[PDB]
């Protein structure tokens, strides 16, 4: 609601900013930006297959888009990307392979280079569902020694660790650039 | 677009109306409605794991989401529906059967008693999907004995067929109550 609002409202100038969501499908990706309450979701179709949604809060643009189905399009958007979120369905043990593939392959776009990441280990309500340690290692976040990432705990259903996680984030872009 | 928006207009009465458009996931009612341009497509997540896009023309909401998967929350959209659109991925001859039970159980529901039924047998343009000849069987449409209904062949990405149900449907409509 507004103390997401107030968390973004640090980050307001004429620029036009853009915080990419990306993760497999069913992730908790729609739920999240939902749970923002910074405006309307509104669905678009770039191409054939090509699902975006967008909450655009002022000169902040919130973009999302399901992940492993790359894309030449996808490069358009990095060219505005301050920072990217991977949310994980911490509870899908099967496809964390999968999320690991794709994060390595965003973070290898030369646009997404000065890039902040925020992993959301999301679902973590689910009872057997892997820890941010778990996540952090499957992921190989531990290895990411050159840029400038983050791992937090959440459930988007619930809603917290969204706020810690997000706060994070606007810390980073605040001193980003 | 554009030549959606006048098929409604004689019904641009004050009436709230509703036109309700489902089917499983993959159907291509996104799609469709992203074609008709007739405005932006927002999401809400009235409860969760339920998702619903929306587009508003005047009096007009075409209310989406996806089935098989009644609920309480679902009569109280059901207590306005004036149209029921059932996209089907006539391609998807698995799950046909799925999609018909989800229709006939959607039907079986006392508020759509009035609707009327216009099914979308979309994703035509592929090779080994079923024609609205097979469709109407493996749906059963011939036994509503006491239903307005129409099947239209359908391909949501080119938009054939589009205008031909919608127009049928705006007529079952404009003569309505
Ligand atoms: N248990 C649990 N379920 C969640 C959580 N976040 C999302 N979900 C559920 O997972 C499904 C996928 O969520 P959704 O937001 O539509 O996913 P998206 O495909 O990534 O855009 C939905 O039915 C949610 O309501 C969470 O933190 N915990
Ligand atoms: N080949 C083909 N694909 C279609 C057609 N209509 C929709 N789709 C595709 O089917 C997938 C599912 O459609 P979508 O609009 O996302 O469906 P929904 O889950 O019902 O909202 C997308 O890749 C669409 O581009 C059609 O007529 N032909
Ligand atoms: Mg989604
Ligand atoms: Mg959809």
């Amino acid at each position: 609601g507004n103390i997401f609002a107030n968390l973004f409202k640090g980050l307001f100038g004429k620029k036009e900013m853009r915080i990419l969501m990306v993760g497999l499908d069913a992730a908790g990706k729609t739920t999240i930006l939902y749970k923002l309450k910074l405006g309307e979701i509104v669905t678009t179709i770039p191409t054939i297959g090509f699902n975006v949604e967008t909450v655009e809060y002022k000169n902040i643009s919130f973009t999302v888009w399901d992940v492993g189905g790359i894309r030449p399009l996808w490069r358009h958007y990095f060219q505005n990307t301050q920072g990217l979120i991977f949310v994980v369905d911490s509870n899908d043990r099967e496809r964390v392979n999968e999320a690991r593939e794709e994060l390595m392959r965003m973070l290898a776009e030369d646009e997404l280079r000065d890039a902040v990441l925020l992993v959301f280990a999301n679902k973590q309500d689910l009872p057997n569902a892997m820890n941010a340690a778990e996540i952090t290692d499957k992921l190989g976040l531990h290895s990411l020694r050159h840029r400038n990432w983050y791992i937090q705990a959440t459930c988007a259903t619930s809603g917290d660790g969204l706020y810690e996680g997000l706060d994070w984030l606007s810390n980073q872009l605040r001193n980003q650039k």
